């Protein structure tokens, strides 16, 4: 239930040989197209010593002879050397764009016998290229007459009824694994950058992947786990009593993952709130009422140690400068400090990136190492805080990355 | 350069009417180091109209004309020899394994010799793995070859080709591979994939813009990648950098949001506009902010009228409130100086996606557009800060707001 066009090249085989359907004749046959677009070279037409010349053959009566109400459109060319591939490229193209053009939902079908050779392999290389509603059929040579145009009608039914008992020798060629491979090369590079959606996007177009369905779904939850600061479901399943440990650890790997990339910009806008987020539980954990919160907004309480209170003042006189200011007091130059002070270096830098609108310059006064430390840092707090987190899940992408890739 | 010559074999191969046959034509004019010649084991026993490609002896007359060749003879049981299934899969593997032993050879296939499906196939290779390959093909020059006669045909065959032109052409059918990276890049380009764009443009050598595409997606890349302005807006509005910023912004803010990526959208909205009544601010109440220390303090004798007013506001004195200008601060003190004029309902909707911006930026927290209707308070705050960014800066062009639209056709239109 669809349009069924036929694209044929008619070399000296067509339209018969040996009592045998010639390629054309036999896609025609075997396929019922509702049109026909042939092409002749100009010489083929008219011909040479060793052959009469095309021009003799009925070809619009031969082919509505097996096929009920078929269009048939010829097409004849000038062509000064008839295997270079040059004289093929963009003839042959601009005739199937014409087809796809006027017939959006018609299902092409192309002969890869018939002709030069080179006809055979520019038609396989628009398919490559262009295989929507597109297909290539090869007609095997039957495992000497030649066609002749003076005894074209009683040749027609010998060739008919010989062909009533004999199978088909129409085979539709599999060589889309060509394509399949460039992409597949092409997504492999895309997966080492995070460029899923690129990926997924490479991914839908080739219909040919075996495991198309399982690689676009795992692509899917992947980009809105990005998009939508998700927890990844495998990190749900890994640590499922501690959601503060779940997004802490979506956010580490993130973040990782912006500053491999280069997104550095990005980057240091970030670290700060995963920063906060990781001390802020570093402090509930080890010093748990200090903090009390009314709207949700951590605020400073004087009553879980109220000398405490008054050297915060001593040092004011004299958010996370405020836990930094807390904890240096209660610990001084300890694990957790020395990684907060790293953290508090791109403090000012951030402010200028973030709230400026400025423009970020690795190369002034050794901007971007200061951005690596402060990553650093937080994957180091990260693990001070919540000791139940294996280093191995750190690599979630690198291992998504090549558990797709052997799904390709 | 070594030069490795992979062909397989025909009838009209070695030699046909004493004129060369496809292979030891491109092995005359080519003179490779390494030949690899592919025979089906039907042409090789043969025993239908001759005895077969056995009796020739191929390493002597490739080497004839050719003094330093290393010749390796592959043969397979090939079923069906019409049929792709068994060269697809059969010729990657040899072409793959010349590879790997010769990894800066330059690979030389016939296209000419044997079924059309050997030349197709071949012809398919290339175009998936053209790097370090070309195709040669053989015209035919406008009594087959026997065995008997081998030293004196080659000798005849010899003479003859001396005063011949070379009659083997490279092939240029590398524009199909063009044609698919394109519409590759294409639909990168509309998604805002520039990186991926870039992989992809870099790894089709034949792109004939591919040095211009190339510098052109660096720059934009390391632009958003480190939120350098684009130098269109530098030159398009020199002497105002806080609207050059401004604008850089809004354009990262609409691409971002326009694609996904709404939880890092719903971070930056906030900040952006922040920056556009901060200008306003400055603009229209001089002096009303002081940079005591690089931020925007409140200046409390700024005017007295309303210091009082916006100490009403809060809920004792003056001397408490030193705190760094924010955007409700900014938010106060316009809803005293103006009575809701067109910006302070803009500033509203930012305000309507305060409660979720820090659930999201500061609790770490997933967003859900389905739920509660978010994601259409989000849409309303980006549409808030383009309609700001025109209020506080008139200058700035609407047309500018689809710079990277114009810079993907651009791209597109180079390709
Ligand atoms: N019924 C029936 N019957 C029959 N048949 C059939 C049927 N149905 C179906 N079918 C199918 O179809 C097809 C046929 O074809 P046709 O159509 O006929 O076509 C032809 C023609 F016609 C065309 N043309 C030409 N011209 C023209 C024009 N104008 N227009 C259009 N068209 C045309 O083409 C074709 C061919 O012919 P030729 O002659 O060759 O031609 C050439 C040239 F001449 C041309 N031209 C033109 N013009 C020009 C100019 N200006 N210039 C230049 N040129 C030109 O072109 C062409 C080309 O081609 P190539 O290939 O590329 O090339 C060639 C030549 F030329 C070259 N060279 C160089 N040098 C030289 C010298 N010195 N001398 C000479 N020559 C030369 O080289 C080449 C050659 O080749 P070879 O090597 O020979 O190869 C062959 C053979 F040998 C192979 N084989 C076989 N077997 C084997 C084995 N085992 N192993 C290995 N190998 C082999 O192949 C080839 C072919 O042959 P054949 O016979 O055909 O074969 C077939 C079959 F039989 C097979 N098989 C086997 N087994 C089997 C089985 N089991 N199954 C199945 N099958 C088989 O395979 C094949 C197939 O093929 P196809 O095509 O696809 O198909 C056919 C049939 F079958």
């Amino acid at each position: 239930n669809a349009m069924k066009i036929l694209f044929s090249p008619i070399g000296n085989t067509d339209p018969w040989r040996n009592d045998r359907d010639g390629a054309m004749l036999h896609i025609v046959r075997h396929y019922q197209p509702d049109r026909v677009v042939l092409f002749f070279t100009e010489s083929i037409w008219q011909g040479n010593q060793h052959f009469s010349g095309q021009q003799a053959f009925d070809w619009v009566k031969i082919i509505q002879s097996i096929n009920e109400n078929c269009q048939i459109e010829i097409k004849c060319d000038t062509i000064e050397v008839e295997n270079d591939f040059d004289a093929y490229k963009d003839l042959f193209h601009q005739y199937l764009v014409e087809e796809k053009r006027k017939y959006p939902n018609a299902e092409i079908f192309l002969n890869v016998t018939s002709g030069t050779p080179q006809m055979e392999t520019t038609l396989c290389l628009e398919y490559v290229t262009y295989p929507d509603k597109m297909r290539c059929i090869q007609v095997s040579t039957p495992l000497t007459k030649y066609a002749q145009a003076d005894c074209q009608e009683v040749d027609l039914e010998i060739v008919n009824e010989e062909e009533s008992q004999q199978p088909s020798r129409c085979h539709k060629i599999a060589i889309l694994s060509f394509r399949e491979a460039i992409v597949r090369n092409q997504i492999k590079s895309l997966l080492d950058n995070y460029d899923y959606e690129a990926a997924l996007q490479l991914v839908a177009s080739q219909k040919s992947f075996r495991n198309g369905k399982e690689i676009r779904k795992k692509l899917k939850e992947l980009i809105d786990d990005i998009k939508m600061h998700r927890v990844f479901s495998y990190l749900i399943k890994q640590y499922p009593r501690n959601e503060k440990l779940q997004k802490a650890l979506l956010h580490t790997i993130l973040l990782e993952m912006r500053h491999q990339r280069g997104d550095i910009a990005e980057t240091l806008i970030r670290v700060k709130s995963i920063a906060e987020y990781i001390v802020e539980q570093y402090i509930q954990k080890n010093y748990p009422y200090l903090i009390i919160y009314k709207e949700d907004k951590p605020y400073f309480n004087v009553s879980y140690s109220q000398e405490l209170t008054e050297s915060y003042l001593a040092l004011m006189d004299s958010g996370f400068p405020a836990y930094r200011d807390f904890l240096q007091l209660l610990e001084a130059s300890n694990e957790m400090t020395n990684e907060m002070n790293k953290v508090n270096e791109i403090n000012n830098l951030r402010n200028k990136v973030a709230h400026n609108l400025d423009s970020l310059n690795l190369d002034r006064d050794k901007n971007g190492r200061k951005i690596t430390n402060a990553v650093t840092a937080v994957r180091t707090m990260l693990l001070a805080v919540f000791p139940e987190v294996q280093e191995n899940d750190f690599h979630y992408l690198k291992q998504f990355n090549q558990s797709i890739k052997e799904l390709l």
